């Protein structure tokens, strides 16, 4: 159970974004139904009043939390990967629009899941803002908790992969558009019962064998990190 509190831009806190520039759901419960309209931007997808201004090449940091800011972030049980997607805001997340900017699943070198490193990072993970056309975008941050993913939700609705999905309203101002955004995947639709990485048993299958759900990270993506960019406690 986790939510996005707000974002940082080049290490500058943009402040509480909940129901302001984040399309916040009413609570931290996961989405589990892969064919749900809720897979797009969680259960309360609507235009919120603010879009965070950034330029291509800025470091954009998502900050997650559990109950209160800078707490346990997400239950340590919730091992799994983190991805970030982008879509043009005019799409409302509908259609073949979601382009993957970031993937981190299981790090063999460190022996840790992305979620494990997200807790250590006080809920902070970042992307480089891509050189797409200036305009309004949705950045869809997605944590998959796999602790109950041995079952498909479609076979046992009490279990299944848990999607913590948060859509941030970002406005890209300065961008040379050196990497025009292509068409993407649909949510719901990109993940099905047979998609690699959706049905996985963390108790019995080594994390070294885990393959995150496609799609692949876009050739235009400039990278990211799971690491604390800003200290919420100084505020
Ligand atoms: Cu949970």
């Amino acid at each position: 159970h986790t939510l996005v509190w707000g974002v940082w831009v080049n290490g500058v806190d943009q402040g509480d974004g909940r129901n302001i520039y984040i399309r916040s759901p009413p609570n931290n419960n996961p989405v589990k139904n892969l064919t749900s309209p809720d897979m797009t931007c969680n259960v309360d997808n609507r235009v919120v009043p603010k879009s965070v201004p950034v330029n291509a090449g800025d470091t954009l940091t998502f900050e997650w939390y559990h109950n209160t800011r800078d707490d346990d972030i997400i239950a340590s049980s919730h091992h799994g990967p983190i991805a970030v997607y982008i879509a043009p805001a005019a799409s409302n997340g509908q259609g073949n629009v979601w382009v993957k900017l970031f993937e981190d699943a299981y790090n063999v070198t460190n022996s840790t899941w992305a979620v494990d490193r997200l807790i250590t990072a006080h809920g902070q993970h970042s992307v480089v803002v891509p050189h797409v056309a200036p305009g309004d975008y949705l950045f869809r941050a997605e944590i998959i908790a796999l602790h109950e993913a041995d079952s498909l939700y479609s076979q046992n609705p009490i279990r299944g992969a848990q999607f913590y999905i948060s859509c941030a309203q970002i406005t890209i101002n300065s961008s040379d558009d050196s990497t025009p955004l292509p068409a993407g995947v649909p949510f719901p639709g990109a993940y099905t019962d047979s998609t690699p990485g959706i049905q996985f048993n963390i108790y019995t299958t080594p994390a070294t064998s885990y393959v995150a759900p496609p799609p692949s990270v876009w050739s235009g993506a400039l990278g990211g990190s799971i690491a604390q960019v800003g200290d919420a406690s100084l505020e």
